[PDB]
């Protein structure tokens, strides 16, 4: 039941592509589709953007594309807008299984006055709205790809990968998990444990939930999946349910896996991290361990992978 992907020559490169296109001469890609990923109770829109790069801007899982939105740089007259980076949410083959498209998972940044709720177009996020407002056939200026922090370590096809996402931080993990489970990639046959933790505001804010739930039924011995819905759930202590609280529910299993060599990944808004560090410190203390010591070892061993923004 693994899906045929082409072209398999995408497996031949020994190093990830980097900076293939640069801001002064971007690649003009074409939008294939834009769809909302969220339901009516979600506090804001997050969109799935499919982009046809024609095979001209290949990438590895875990990398980012740059997008240059239209208009003048407000801080520099006559100059283009600055690049905004977006974690690629697709595998190298992309959602059409053909090596021609890549996908982004984009939260629409909308401004509301803190007192009156009143909006103001001039204070909306430029690139996120540009992307979420795009339609089939629209052109986008693409740069990159870039980034190496979130490349998937494939040396051990039976490794353990613990994936901690909030919101759009699910993006690299969608790509990892399709490569691990969905696509027929003969040179990478994953037989380890992939464990996805996802924190979002509510049920309607879930991203790609049907895809992840399907892996539980297809690969029950290789995939685990836990969700934290913060506005709809409460933690053991009674402060909104964050993803850290879900990690703590599996404290012993997770620490054992880390001690056994598991990779652990964090992606999403940088505000997710302080709570996670606090929980891990408390879990370590309860076990009689120093989290500082443990984290230093995880970093030295190249087990700790963070890309937050
Ligand atoms: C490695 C990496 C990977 C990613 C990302 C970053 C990095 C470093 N990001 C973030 C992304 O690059 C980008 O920063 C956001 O999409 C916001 O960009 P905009 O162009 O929409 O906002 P823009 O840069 O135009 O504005 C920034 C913020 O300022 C606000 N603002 C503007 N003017 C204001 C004013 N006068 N008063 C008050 N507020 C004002 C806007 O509302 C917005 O919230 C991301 N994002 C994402 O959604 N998905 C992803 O997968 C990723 N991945």
């Amino acid at each position: 039941s693994k899906v045929s992907v082409a072209p398999l020559h995408l497996e031949s490169a020994k190093e990830p592509p980097l900076n293939t296109y640069k801001p002064k001469e971007p690649f003009t890609a074409t939008i294939v589709s834009v769809e909302s990923l969220v339901g009516p109770k979600a506090p804001g829109e997050t969109c799935h953007i499919v982009i046809d790069h024609g095979g001209n801007v290949p990438y590895w899982e875990g990398q980012s594309y740059g997008v240059i939105p239209p208009g003048e740089n407000p801080k520099k007259p006559g100059a283009p807008q600055n690049v905004r980076l977006y974690s690629i949410a697709s595998t190298r083959y992309g959602d059409n299984f053909d090596g021609r498209t890549g996908s982004l998972c984009v939260r629409r940044a909308v401004y509301y006055d803190p007192e009156t709720g009143k909006e103001d177009p001039s204070k909306n996020g430029v690139c996120s709205n540009f992307l979420c407002n795009s339609k089939p056939g629209d052109k986008i200026q693409l740069t990159g790809p870039s980034g190496k922090i979130m490349l998937l370590p494939e040396e051990d096809p039976n490794a353990t990968h613990i994936m901690i996402a909030t919101g759009t931080g699910v993006a690299p993990f969608r790509g990892y998990l399709r490569r691990m489970f969905m696509e027929d990639v003969p040179n990478y046959r994953f037989g380890g444990l992939a464990w996805l933790f996802l924190g979002v505001a509510n049920s309607d804010s879930l991203l790609y939930d049907e895809e992840f739930t399907s892996y539980l039924k297809q690969y029950p011995d290789n995939f685990r999946y836990d969700k934290a819905l913060s506005r709809e759930q409460k933690n053991r202590s009674g402060g909104k349910m964050y993803v850290q609280d879900k990690i703590e529910e599996y404290s012993d299993e997770i620490f054992k896996l880390l001690d056994g060599g598991a990779h652990i990944y964090f992606c999403g808004l940088k505000g997710m991290m302080p709570g996670i560090q606090d929980t891990l410190k408390k879990v370590a203390e309860r076990r009689g361990e120093s989290w500082d010591q443990k984290l230093a070892q995880l970093k030295k061993n190249k087990q700790w992978h963070v890309e937050v923004y």
